């Protein structure tokens, strides 16, 4: 079935705990597979050692720019970008896992975890999973954000991978 993956996150080198995510390979197989492989690092690149670079309280926590660490970089396992797979899954509340983008058909590696319902993003960002465990960890990350998106501590995915 659907991959279960994890992200172990610290703040200025101090551990905050584990976020566990289900990836909806049953609905968005290509988008799910991208994220799964970037978690395991099996392609020779991925999320381990990269940051949450944009975190906005009462909105979302954004990560996945593992090349430039600021929203301008990242890439997929397929190439620099890939199409919007479908918009079947909606931004229904906190804990939704969704692709960041720069417009239609610009998915790379950047993603976000929602800390509120973000339904104004429906049909524009490809939702591909949700938090199974560690919404308290997400809330810790959210606490180091700001209204600008800048983080007040360096928030690092110290490890990541696939549980099943
Ligand atoms: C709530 C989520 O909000 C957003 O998605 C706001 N947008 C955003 O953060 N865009 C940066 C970005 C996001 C994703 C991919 C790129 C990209 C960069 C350079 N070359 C190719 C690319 N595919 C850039
Ligand atoms: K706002």
């Amino acid at each position: 079935g659907n991959p279960l993956v994890y992200l172990d996150v610290d703040a200025n080198g101090k551990p905050l705990g584990r976020v566990v995510l289900e990836l909806k390979a049953d609905v968005v197989p290509k988008t799910a597979e991208n994220f799964r492989a970037l978690c395991t690092g099996e392609k020779g690149f991925g999320y381990k050692g990269s940051t949450f670079h944009r975190v906005i309280p009462s909105f979302m926590c954004q990560a996945g720019d593992f090349t430039n660490h600021n929203g301008t970089g990242g890439k997929s396992i397929y190439g620099s970008r890939f199409p919007d797979e479908n918009f079947t899954l909606k931004h229904v509340g906190p804990g939704v896992l969704s692709m960041a983008n720069a417009g239609p058909n610009t998915n790379g590696s950047q993603f976000f975890i929602c800390t509120i319902k973000t339904d104004w993003l429906d049909g524009k960002h490809v939702v591909f999973g949700h938090v199974i465990e560690g919404m308290d960890v997400v809330k810790k990350i959210e606490s180091f954000g700001s209204k600008s998106g800048r983080t007040s501590k360096k928030i690092v995915i110290t490890d990541c991978g696939q549980l099943s």
